[PDB]
């Protein structure tokens, strides 16, 4: 019972398609759908504008907006008060982002039923 997640994203983001290859080599099963037309998706799923990035997935009902890292998704799955998690933007040295050995810091922020942020994960930058 491999996790499974279904991600649309342009065909041109290479970022995009580094993270699902992070995600394969951690055991996910990936869907990868290319879509040119990623605010659909996003509004399909109630993403707030202001939590935007590159590529969105679903994994078990849930959004997963930008390079989260798999065990950040791991948490998400076990959170029935989340609707979502997040990590805006596409931060420098996030999984599929890396760019060498400095890291920007980010948080994935999860996204409550009713609307509210929680910080799931902070990643202090290098
Ligand atoms: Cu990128
Ligand atoms: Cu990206
Ligand atoms: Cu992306
Ligand atoms: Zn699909
Ligand atoms: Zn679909
Ligand atoms: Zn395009
Ligand atoms: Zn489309
Ligand atoms: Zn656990
Ligand atoms: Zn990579
Ligand atoms: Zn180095």
């Amino acid at each position: 019972e491999p996790l499974a997640i279904d991600v649309h994203r342009d065909a041109n983001c290479g970022c995009c398609k580094d993270w699902i290859k992070h995600l394969e080599a951690n055991g996910f099963k990936v869907t990868d759908h290319v879509e040119a037309d990623m605010s659909a998706v996003k509004s399909r799923l109630g993403v707030p504008y202001s939590m935007g990035s590159c590529h969105t997935g679903v994994i078990d009902g849930k959004f997963v907006e930008g390079h989260v890292p798999a065990a950040d998704i791991l948490k998400l799955r076990e959170r029935a008060d989340l609707v979502g998690a997040a990590v805006p933007g596409m931060p420098v040295g996030s999984p599929g982002m890396e760019m060498g050995d400095r890291q920007d810091a980010y948080q994935v922020v999860g996204l409550t039923r009713s609307g509210q942020a929680s910080v799931l994960a902070e990643y202090p930058g290098r």
